[PDB]
RNA sequence: UAAAUAUUGGCGAGAGACCGAUAGCGAACAAGUACAGUGAUGGAAAGAUGAAAAGAACUUUGAAAAGAGAGUGAAAAAGUACGUGAAAUUGUUGAAAGGGAAGGGCAUUUGAUCAGACAUGGGCCAGCAUCAGUUUUA
RNA sequence: GGGUGAAGCCAGAGGAAACUCUGGUGGAGGCUCGUAGCGGUUCUGACGUGCAAAUCGAUCGUCGAAUUUGGGUAUAGGGGCGAAAGACUAAUCGAACCAUCUAGUAGCUGGUUCCUGCCGAAGUUUCCCUCAGGAUAGCAGAAGCUCGUAUCAGUUUUAUG
RNA sequence: GAACCGAACGUGGAGUUAAGGUGCCGGAAUACACGCUCAUCAGACACCACAAAAGGUGUUAGUUCAUCUAGACAGCCGGACGGUGGCCAUGGAAGUCGGAAUCCGCUAAGGAGUGUGUAACAACUCACCGGCCGAAUGAACUAGCCCUGAAAAUGGAUGGCGCUCAAGCGUGUUACCUAUACUCCACCGUCAGGGUUAAUAUGAUGCCCUGACGAGUAGGCAGGCGUGGAGGUCAGUGACGAAGCCUAGGCUGUAAAGCUGGGUAGAACGGCCUCUAGUGCAGAUCUUGGUGGUAGUAGCAAAUAUUCAAAUGAGAACUUUGAAGACUGAAGUGGGGAAAGGUUCCACGUCAACAGCAGUUGGACGUGGGUUAGUCGAUCCUAAGAGAUGGGGAAGCUCC
RNA sequence: GGACAAGGGGAAUCUGACUGUCUAAUUAAAACAUAGCAUUGCGAUGGUCAGAAAGUGAUGUUGACGCAAUGUGAUUUCUGCCCAGUGCUCUGAAUGUCAAAGUGAAGAAAUUCAACCAAGCGCGGGUAAACGGCGGGAGUAACUAUGACUCUCUUAAGGUAGCCAAAUGCCUCGUCAUCUAAUUAGUGACGCGCAUGAAUGGAUUAACGAGAUUCCCACUGUCCCUAUCUACUAUCUAGCGAAACCACAGCCAAGGGAACGGGCUUGGCAGAAUCAGCGGGGAAAGAAGACCCUGUUGAGCUUGACUCUAGUUUGACAUU
RNA sequence: UGUCAGGUGGGGAGUUUGGCUGGGGCGGCACAUCUGUUAAACGAUAACGCAGAUGUCCUAAGGGGGACUCAUGGAGAACAGAAAUCUCCAGUAGAACAAAAGGGUAAAAGUCCCCUUGAUUUUGAUUUUCAGUGUGAAUACAAACCAUGAAAGUGUGGCC
RNA sequence: AAGCGUUCAUAGCGACAUUGCUUUUUGAUUCUUCGAUGUCGGCUCUUCCUAUCAUACCGAAGCAGAAUUCGGUAAGCGUUGGAUUGUUCACCCACUAAUAGGGAACGUGAGCUGGGUUUAGACCGUCGUGAGACAGGUUAGUUUUACCCUACUGAUGAAUGUUAUCGCAAUAGUAAUUGAACUUAGUACGAGAGGAACAGUUCAUUCGGAUAAUUGGUUUUUGCGGCUGUCUGAUCAGGCAUUGCCGCGAAGCUACCAUCCGCUGGAUUAUGGCUGAACGCCUCUAAGUCAGAAUCCAUGCUAGAACGCGAUGAUUUCUUUGCCUUGCACAAUAUAGAAGGAUAAGAAUAAGGCGUCUUUUUGGCGUCGCUGAACCAUAGCAGGCUGGCAACGGUGCUCUUAGCGGAAAGGCUUUGGGUGCUUGCCGGCGAAUUGCAAUGUCAUUUUGCGCAAGGAUAAAUCAUUUGUAUACGACUUAAA
């Protein structure tokens, strides 16, 4: 016999399956489509989440109710400390699609970058990249031959980037590798900035500019396990049910005489890898700077980090990036920020924005005072 | 009122084309016993070391049980968990195969293993030629 | 351990009288709220190869009498007892249990132990408190006896119904 | 695929066909010859797993009738009146609301008129005939293959892949594949018809010759294999090793089975002629006894609670002593009895089993010790009841 | 009442008055009991009841304000009509019927055919707080329903007071009114009511109910819509260590087939060993279907089924 | 009190409470028989197939012999009429024969008139259903004894 | 297709006849199951069908516009909240874009519920003399077991030299959904009444994936503060009341009860068109071709074949006893199957190749194909041992100079040197006996054995630790 009410399924389909995936980092599994006409440029970035905040901010939608008015929004706060470049691919066409033909590297790799070759890094004896930095004393004879050999073949040069986590307040060391795909014009103009770019330094500003889309890659949160009725979000059964109240109460029906893919079942939730796309970039400050939060309404010298500091993290005293809304992702992890795929027309991203006031309120709690300064002012000078 | 006639009980003697310890009486053994039921009643399992206990003195490892040696005897592959010690079922070693079961029948190949008249003085496996019987193809 | 406060007594107020009101005292009832005690409503909760062949929890009914219970004594199977449900009568009840007659009877179910060789069926006719069954003929095997090309044939032809 | 088509079967060898097939899976012509079909849902082989009425200028063949030396159809222009508004009908009917007449002229041809249109005319348009052009066209029907008609539930089935002058549909002509069928030979058994000890060794039940046949449940008869005992007989076998048991050793028989090498073991047991029976097992929710997978899994969670050192001991989460925390809270986890059990009370020794973990502890196990009454109970009296005697029943056990 | 302890309340309808009692382990009720009411039998040589029998018993250490046998079910209020049928009962009239023993006649006797005849049945009377029935079936008409006369069918009588789509109404979710935005429900009226109705008790009713049913107030995770916390499990380890079940085993689609394959046929396909969960399959386990039919198989209960019987009652003979 | 006889006696005892059947039960009879058909041109042949019958009536409606023609139509005769009785012509059965249906029959097997008891006795053989048993019915003789007719004959119940 | 529809058979309808399809109604039948397949509905959850109620894009009208009616390709996407009834069905009150119909053992009971039917208790009416009956009404009545195999949802993992980083993408899955307002405009259209649409702005509905700055919830933070009863002689400071109770309450977890985010290209269907035969015209079609819808396919997102691959990093002692690269012999082990040679134009097929001239091009003039029965290699003991004649070529083995080849390049030409053989043409010695045939053994893989040259001199697990993770593994960190 037939349903009766008819109404909508519990879950996306296309998500499938649900495990907790291999890589912590993101992992770009697609970039932008290239151009041989523009410039040569960095279509990603690495950075760590830091935490959340209030923002302030004007308003021009000439239609809406809300034009040109005060709008309390939500924000995240992204750690990103300049990129290093140690490396470049070459990737050539193939029926089969790409093949990766040969990797070089630079003269000096700091330890940072050479833990993540070891799990036993104080037991070992180091003796990562020792051989191939002999082949660098013959001025560049191994070297020019397969930078001539990628400058020849392939169609597509990405560039091998790590993280600097001395700088940032994590108890890591380690680095984190990760390529990045270079979308400029020609091949032979995209070897000759990578091979004068070995160990030089990247900043933030180079890639990322102010009042842009952003789309977001990280992991999810973590959970564990979990049931039927929290993690696809079926309906309890009644209160007076012998054995158990909080599943489905019919997996399927005999002929077909077995379990169907498409019924919600108990397993894994949390720690996929999601991909998120349009998030609109507000600031992109500097570490090189004391009153980064001071806007042109406000002008008080304070730092972006909260009194006491934000929870379970730290401080930031380097470049980071205010994203609107929220980031799929915990704190303490890595987070690849990409350029946008399709260029809007929308007129949400196309409005210019200017930041009236940024809370900095001791999130650990309740805080009422921003600064120390306005603290002793309210209150004071007793007993301490 | 004896005799010729009866007799799955009792006391005493003979026999068998009868059973051979899941048989034969319920009972070959401390069996109407152990045990169950308020009670009338119900009611099992359990035979075999060796000719002779000669039933393993003495050393050494272990807290001890036992173990390794030694010793008794024709034999301990007879040690009082005892003549012989099958199958289900298990451990070790050896040989072989294994992409949603294995296990069979016909025919080969390879690997293993095994019967069968060349011994006297010092049979098995094929090839060609001319014929017979049955066929096929120019 | 509380609540309610019936008869019976004592004192006052009103009234011309007949009598009528108010205050104490007293402690009635198959009354009432509730502990131990005795029961077993609902959760159709727990457990459901259990702690348990009927228990566990919370919620509930009744709680000074048609009450609850020990020891002794009476009633025994077509009998006993029953404020009556065919209830209870030693986990056994629309007729208990123990032995014997008893290896009760069954047109009904299930099983029925070694090889090759030769022949090879039937489910149809008549009768039956016959229709899941028997008798009777038909079909089958075995043993053969009297004879040795016979007066035969699931067939044809000529003549004729 | 129980039943359809072809064929009925002892064991093997060689040839040849039946029904059905020959792109590949699959052994065998990607043979030969003449047509038809192209499907945005093609079709594909009896019983058999479906399709109809009704339709198509999709294409192929055919039947009956017509016009043709300008076809005539085209297909673009020219005409479409004169008598005439014909009689009638009635507001008005003039070819065109209708009822009947249906005739002439000029004629190349023009109906007393095919419709449109108007109150009725007017105006347009056909029927019929020319003008341009130069060889086949027009109507009505019949059946072939294709298409529309043709909508069901998990993903799906000419057997599948795939096939388009086919590997499809209709028809013809040859080769080739192949059944336990047919022909011929070898061997087995059964049945029939003969011939022969006329001294002439060994079974007259013998020893030969010739011919046909062979499927089979229920059922019947025949000839053999094995098990336990009884009578006879091989002056059978055996402590120099009988019976039993084990064996990817061997030999014989179609088979039931039998004989024999190697190992183990330690007292009896075989063949041939006959007698006799508690004489052969895979099934019975069979009977008794033993052992598996499941599985080192289910589980050992209710009565609030344990901790630190010291001692004994081979060994201590659990025994004994200390210290600290706790609970029952006097309708009690307190102190005594009744029924019921019967040494469980108590000491010394001591852990193979039992105390669903452990154990030096124990209501366990081994060996002993322990209950003292004139006054506390029983004994004595009677209760609801039970029950002899004298008597009377009943064949009587016994009943009142 | 700072912990602990401790009633939710209101307006109705059906039903039994109340306290009480039962299906031990699925039914606690509207069932049973009850006070009250009524009926029947009995004066001891008696009623009711036991026993195989007795010089034997229970009621009864009794005597009608008692013992025995039934119905109804407190109070208020009423209990209408019908003795044809079926029971029960009688100082009813008899001779319609009617046993053995005895009486008579016939016969050689066995026998035979006659009258005579006890109770009990038939015939007559009584009885419904005995079992039961109290229906309708036809018609006549005043006026446009009129409820006064006739008969008579199943026998005798034809539903009186009362109450209702009621736990009793098939047609139905009756029609009208009310409660709601909306009501197959609830309550109030209507009644030719398939098939209501008077101690087989009718109508009403204060208190009481772990009884059934509808609505209103307060209250809330029942619900919109789920979220979080705590202990004890599960989970992992040390030790100890089972049962159910089991032909053989365990991947799908279609086909045909005992008409719904895990094994046959044609395709899809296919990679050691394993751990938490879970309830789609294994037509998953539980029990030789209890429903249904068959058997010439049974048992429990009932009665003008067939054949008997203890007890009791009438008559004859003996005791005499 | 004892023995025998008559009534009462579900208080108690024992036993039965058909079959077929598009499940059973309620209906119906297909359960002993008969006619036509289904039934497929010898016989045989099914269903709760179709249309219908029987559990009797008859001393004459049995048996024999002799007379004579019926249905219906047409033409004529007072009351008399579509229909009473009377007469002639045509008349192969279109009538009648105890009942269901089919077959059979014309100087008759129909209708009327004369005489009677073959609807009698003794026993076997034989067809049909069929086991080639019984039951029922039916057919053909032998030995008798009668009826009827001038006789030949016919008759052992109802024309089959 | 007789009539209806003012006129007019077919806009929409359609009598009298007649062919079908379907198994969501109910009968007919009794093949499967009676040593049991748990029988009514509701709750919960998944997927399939189209005979389409809505939404996308079109055709027809008795379509002026608005509303509605009939049909086409379409199952992509959605289809509700309540009163009464045990109900399926039914009937109402609203909302809505719309409140379409069905299947899956009449889906779904080791998933729940037990109101219904359906046992025993009991009551009422009709029927029966009576026990009892009633497809009449009424009330109270027991819902057992997964620890096994497959299935699904997550999680480890032996083995391809060992270990570690960074990637490609075969295949499988896939998602967005519908409305309201402002403007267009009170404009088109219409006598009026009424009353559109495309583009352009802002917001909502249902659904999905993350997230915790704020608001709300949770409180064993037993963090602070308050209050009862009792116990420690009093005060201070605490125990117990199975978390004693009460108020506020960080951290974490969480809510359309809180905030953010949810893409743009190509090829088609219906349908409407262009050029244009068949059929001298006409025609959307026969050949060819332009636009086109919630359809399909990519882009993008999810997993990553544990028997699909690639690139890069480091590769173990001196007890010697072992590692890698290249040549010796020795030795086992096998080979879906060597036995002269896998011998390189491209495009057309109602057309091409090769050679040679020239208004260098879709150009002239000749010639070949009709099968590879080809073309290159080919005579010597499985190919011996030595001579000359004639060329100055052909080849094998080594070594070097050059370059080309990334799709899986692991191979192709190429300068030169050195060193053999040479059947281009003549000479001189040798072979028997394997006894008349018996594949008569002449390949090519792996492999670890000892040699003797050249070369280099490590990691991962366990234990410990951490929380961005966590049933247990695993994952993420740290540590001379």
């Amino acid at each position: 016999s037939h349903r009766k009410y008819e109404a909508p399924r519990h879950g996306h389909l296309g998500f499938l399956p649900r495990k907790r995936a291999a890589s912590v980092r993101g992992r770009v599994k697609s970039f932008p489509k290239d151009d041989q006409t523009k410039p040569v440029a960095l279509t990603s970035f690495l950075g760590y989440k830091a935490g959340m905040s209030t923002i302030v901010r004007d308003l021009d939608r000439p239609g809406s109710k809300f034009h040109k008015r005060e709008v309390v929004e939500a924000v995240t706060v992204v750690d990103t400390p300049p990129i290093v470049v140690v490396g470049v691919v070459g990737y050539v066409e193939t029926p089969r699609g790409l093949r990766s033909l040969t990797t070089v590297w630079a003269e000096h790799l700091s330890d940072e970058v050479k833990r993540r070759f070891y799990k036993n890094w104080y037991k070992s004896k180091k003796k990562a990249f020792t051989k191939y930095s002999a082949k660098y004393a013959e001025n560049g004879a191994q070297v020019d031959r397969e930078l001539a050999r990628i400058k020849k073949y392939a169609s597509v040069v990405r560039v091998l980037v790590h993280t600097q986590v001395r700088k940032t307040p994590l108890s890591q060391k380690k680095a984190h590798l990760a390529e990045i795909q270079l979308n400029g014009g020609s091949v032979s103009d995209k070897v000759d900035w990578a091979k004068e770019h070995f160990e030089k330094t990247v900043a933030v500003d180079s890639v990322f500019e102010q009042n842009e889309m952003i789309d977001v890659v990280a992991v999810t949160k973590g959970h564990g396990f979990e049931g039927v009725t929290h993690r696809w979000g079926t309906k309890k059964l009644p209160r007076k049910t012998h054995r158990g109240l909080r599943k489905v109460a019919c997996i399927g029906a005999w002929h077909p005489a077995h379990v169907m893919w498409s019924v919600a079942r108990a397993g894994q939730r949390g720690y996929h890898h999601r991909t998120s796309i349009n998030h609109k970039v507000y600031r992109v400050g500097k570490g090189d700077d004391e009153a980064n939060a001071a806007t042109e309404f406000d002008r008080t010298k304070k730092t972006i980090t909260p009194m006491g500091g934000f929870v379970h993290y730290g401080a930031i005293n380097n470049d980071f990036v205010i994203l609107k809304g929220s980031i799929p992702g915990t704190r303490k992890r890595v987070v690849t920020l990409r350029k946008s795929l399709y260029t809007n027309t929308s007129r949400k991203a196309l409005e210019e924005v200017t930041l009236k006031w940024i809370d900095t309120a001791s999130k650990f709690g309740k805080g009422r005072f921003q600064t120390p300064a306005e603290k002793h002012a309210f209150l004071g000078t007793l007993k301490k």
